[PDB]
């Protein structure tokens, strides 16, 4: 039996340099959203609520994770105190990755709607209320589901704890179906689950929206080709009531013009084809190609980049609520084999401390995925870190 403080030294140094990455790349997220007006969308401040949370980790949860890994003397419900603010801090971040993910889904779902409806006023408030009730379901223990009913008073007794104290360790205070019914299946599990339904039908959406861009270009190109081998006037007019009805399809000031003048051209050809003339209307939709090659292919490739950068920014978004399930997955994991094979040996105590420091770790990669994957944050990041 090696002294326990040579093993506690090498997870306390690990924790502390956790805690130092946390704090400073989080405060430079936020630091970055405060200064740069581009940064400033209602996507964002959920983003900073996260990195509010991760600096919180940094401060405040992992010197409780590390107090608590002494097993101290201390008043149950004190302990229950230093024990359960760490899920305070998981369930804020649970409630801002799924808030950013309905944010991402209303922005590419109803893009017309998205600046009336989601608004910064309204995700402050959602923020004030998700941090609420992150501090109800992370503190439930401290309301009486805990153990500090039946105490271990053998423990107590060989640590010399006075009257009233227990030995503080987690699994001796807060109970484990809390953690695998409540915390993990309910409020951890369930969520992470809306989250991939909601990514889902994001990209879904993303892929049925580009391939409408690519019906209605297509419509446009086949129906020229329809007019220009036509024969009678009937065959131009059923080519032309598609390319008008597609024409007002995609078009749901420059952006505005090239459609008015691609309609009333169509309008133009149809009138000549209601007249019998099928030579005339042939030529004018012939007129059609200029509007299309200076106008509409222009507003073909911007919607597709626009639709492009959203699919960008939402796997982004998905990025960052993937690692959040890797890197606590692993905890939750073992509290299942605990909880439910009582007659499997517990997991030893080196895997519980490296599934504890994996948790933290995810409070400092955040910071990595905005500079890897947006250029504003990594061109903020950088004018703060020259300056
Ligand atoms: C605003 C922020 C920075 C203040 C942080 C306050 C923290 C550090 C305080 C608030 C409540 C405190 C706990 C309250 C009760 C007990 C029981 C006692 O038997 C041992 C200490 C212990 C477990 C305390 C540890 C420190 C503690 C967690
Ligand atoms: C900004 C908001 C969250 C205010 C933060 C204040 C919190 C962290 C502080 C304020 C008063 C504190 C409590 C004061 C007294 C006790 C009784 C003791 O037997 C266990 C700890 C406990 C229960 C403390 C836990 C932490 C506590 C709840
Ligand atoms: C989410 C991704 C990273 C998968 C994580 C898988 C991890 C958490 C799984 C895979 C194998 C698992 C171990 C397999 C067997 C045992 C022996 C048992 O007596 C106690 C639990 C313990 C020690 C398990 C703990 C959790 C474990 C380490
Ligand atoms: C929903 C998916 C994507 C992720 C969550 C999977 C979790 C809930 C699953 C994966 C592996 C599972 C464990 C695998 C094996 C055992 C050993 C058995 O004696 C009791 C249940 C127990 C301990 C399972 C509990 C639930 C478990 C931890
Ligand atoms: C002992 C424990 C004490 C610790 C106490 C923990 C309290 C939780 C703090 C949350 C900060 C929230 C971060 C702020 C993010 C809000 C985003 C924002 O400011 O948006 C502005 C608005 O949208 C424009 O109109
Ligand atoms: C830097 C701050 C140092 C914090 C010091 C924390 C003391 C750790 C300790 O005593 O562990 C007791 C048992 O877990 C076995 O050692
Ligand atoms: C700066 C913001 C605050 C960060 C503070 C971190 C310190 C972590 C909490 C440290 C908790 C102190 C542990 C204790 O009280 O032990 C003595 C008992 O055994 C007496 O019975
Ligand atoms: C407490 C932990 C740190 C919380 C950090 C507080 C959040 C800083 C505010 C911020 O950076 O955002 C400004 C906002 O976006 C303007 O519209
Ligand atoms: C800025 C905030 C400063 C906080 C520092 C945390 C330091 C925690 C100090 C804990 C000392 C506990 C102790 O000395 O306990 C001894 C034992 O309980 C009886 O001999
Ligand atoms: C989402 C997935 C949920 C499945 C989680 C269910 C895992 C719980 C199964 C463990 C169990 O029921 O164990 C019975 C007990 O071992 C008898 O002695
Ligand atoms: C005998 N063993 C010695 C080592 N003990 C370690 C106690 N620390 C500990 N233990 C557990 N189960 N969790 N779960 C969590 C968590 C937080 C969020 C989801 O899960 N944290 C934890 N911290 C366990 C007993
Ligand atoms: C732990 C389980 C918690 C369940 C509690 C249910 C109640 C929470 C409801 C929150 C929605 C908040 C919207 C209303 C805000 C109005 C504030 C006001 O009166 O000005
Ligand atoms: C992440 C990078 C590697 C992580 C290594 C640190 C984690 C665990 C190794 C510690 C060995 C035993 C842990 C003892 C915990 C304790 O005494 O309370
Ligand atoms: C990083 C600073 C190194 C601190 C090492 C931890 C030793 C404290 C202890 O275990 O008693
Ligand atoms: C994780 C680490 C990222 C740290 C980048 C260093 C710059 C810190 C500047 C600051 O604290 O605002
Ligand atoms: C530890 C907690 C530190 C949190 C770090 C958050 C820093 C980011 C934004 C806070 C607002 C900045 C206030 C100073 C403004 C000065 C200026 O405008 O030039
Ligand atoms: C910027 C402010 C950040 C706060 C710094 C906190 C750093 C201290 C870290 C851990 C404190 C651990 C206290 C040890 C518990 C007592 C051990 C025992 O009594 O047996
Ligand atoms: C503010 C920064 C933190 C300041 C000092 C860190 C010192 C932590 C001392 C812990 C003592 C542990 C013990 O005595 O058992
Ligand atoms: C449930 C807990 C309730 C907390 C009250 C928080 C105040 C938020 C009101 C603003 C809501 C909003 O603008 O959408
Ligand atoms: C962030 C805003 C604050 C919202 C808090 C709502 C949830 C509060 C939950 C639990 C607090 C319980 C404090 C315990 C009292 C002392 C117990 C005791 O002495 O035995
Ligand atoms: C919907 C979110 C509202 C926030 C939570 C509601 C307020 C909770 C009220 C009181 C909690 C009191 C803490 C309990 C003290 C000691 C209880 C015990 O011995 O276990
Ligand atoms: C998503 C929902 C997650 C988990 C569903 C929970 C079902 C667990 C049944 C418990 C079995 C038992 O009582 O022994
Ligand atoms: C519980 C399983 C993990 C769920 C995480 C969902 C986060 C987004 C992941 C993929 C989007 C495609
Ligand atoms: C490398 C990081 C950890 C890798 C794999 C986790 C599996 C460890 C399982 C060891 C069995 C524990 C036991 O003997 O009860
Ligand atoms: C990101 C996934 C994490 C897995 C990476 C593995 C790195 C750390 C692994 C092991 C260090 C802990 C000590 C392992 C051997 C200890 C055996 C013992 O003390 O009985
Ligand atoms: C012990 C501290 C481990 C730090 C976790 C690493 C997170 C991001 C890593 C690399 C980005 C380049
Ligand atoms: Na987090």
């Amino acid at each position: 039996g090696a002294p326990p403080i040579m093993g506690s030294s090498v997870y306390i140094t690990v924790e502390l340099a956790i805690a130092v990455l946390a704090i400073l790349g989080n405060v430079l997220v936020c630091w970055a959203v405060w200064l740069n007006s581009n940064l400033q969308n209602v996507t964002n401040y959920f983003v900073v609520s996260l990195a509010a949370a991760d600096i919180l980790v940094g401060v405040l949860a992992i010197p409780f994770a590390i107090t608590i890994s002494t097993g101290f003397c201390a008043a149950c419900h004190g302990c229950l105190f230093i024990a359960c603010f760490v899920l305070v801090l998981a369930q804020s971040s649970i409630f801002s990755l799924l808030a950013i993910a309905i944010d991402r889904y209303i922005a590419i779902a109803i893009p017309l709607r998205y600046n009336g409806l989601v608004t910064g006023t309204r995700a402050a408030g959602i923020i004030a209320i998700c941090w609420v009730l992150s501090f109800a379901i992370g503190l439930t223990p401290m309301l009486g589901w805990n153990n500090c009913g039946q105490p271990k008073e053998g423990k107590a007794h060989s640590q010399g704890c006075g009257e009233g104290q227990v030995a503080c360790l987690f699994e001796d205070v807060v109970p484990m179906n809390y953690m695998v019914y409540f915390n993990f299946f309910a409020c951890v599990l369930v969520p992470l689950l809306l989250m991939l339904g909601v990514y889902l039908r994001i990209f879904a959406a993303a892929r049925r929206q580009l391939a409408d861009l690519e019906d209605n270009w297509e419509t446009l190109n086949d129906n020229l080709k329809v007019i220009e081998k036509a024969d009678n006037a009937a065959q131009v007019k059923d080519a032309l009531t598609k390319m008008r009805a597609a024409a007002l399809d995609a078009q749901k000031k420059d952006f505005r013009h090239g459609f008015d003048i691609l309609v009333g051209q169509i309008d133009d050809a149809l009138k000549l084809a209601n007249e019998g003339k099928v030579k005339e209307a042939q030529a004018a939709a012939e007129q059609l190609k200029t509007t299309r090659n200076a106008y509409i292919q222009k507003y073909l490739e911007r919607a597709r980049s626009t639709l492009q950068k959203e699919v960008h920014a939402a796997k982004s978004a998905a990025i960052i609520a993937g690692l959040f399930a890797l890197c606590w997955l692993p905890l939750h994991i073992i509290n299942c084999f605990t909880f439910f094979c009582p007659d499997c040996s517990h997991a030893p105590l080196w895997l519980m401390y490296l599934a504890i420091v994996l948790a933290h770790t995810n409070s400092v990669v955040n910071p990595f995925i905005y500079a890897y994957r947006i250029r504003e944050f990594r061109q903020t990041f950088r004018k703060i870190i020259r300056s």
